RNA sequence: GUACUAGAUUGGUCGAAAGGCUAAUUGAUGAC
């Protein structure tokens, strides 16, 4: 297939799962912002240990900043290929074309694998 | 304009009301 723009490298299915488990247990047991207003802000903030993207975003200048700016403050960005279950995995019920984990809780070693993974798929 | 927010509308139903329940539509692409 054709990826937007916006996505700048191939995520394996397992690890999109990885995302989206660390988003509900992050929703669980610690704190995230969904949407891509609150995303946006908590890296601006510096606050995001994780930027979750989805894929099929449309638009694709709703999310286009998110990988260049997360890029500039050196905090990992994941995709998922659906807002739908992005925002069912942040606990809302509609899509959310991005998320950000704030403190992962028991998603703390997930985010940290997630996080090495992106690392070699950054290069 | 900035920050916050996860509800909102209509119909049905229950209720003495406040409103609860419920269906459809709609809302993190940020509704009210
Ligand atoms: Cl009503």
């Amino acid at each position: 297939m054709a990826k937007p723009s916006y996505v700048k490298f191939e995520v394996p299915k397992e690890l999109a799962e990885k995302a989206l488990q660390a988003v509900e247990i992050a929703r669980d047991t610690g704190k995230i912002r969904k949407g891509t207003n609150e995303t946006t802000k908590a890296v601006e903030r510096g606050q995001a240990k994780l930027v979750i993207i989805a894929e099929d975003v449309d638009p694709e200048e709703i999310v286009a900043h998110l990988p260049p700016l997360c890029e500039e403050k050196e905090i990992p960005y994941i995709y998922v290929p659906s807002k739908k279950e992005l925002g069912a995995a942040a606990g809302i019920e509609v899509a959310a074309a991005s998320v950000a984990i704030i403190e992962p809780g028991k998603a703390r070693d997930l985010v940290e694998e997630i996080a090495m993974k992106v690392k070699e798929l950054m290069k």
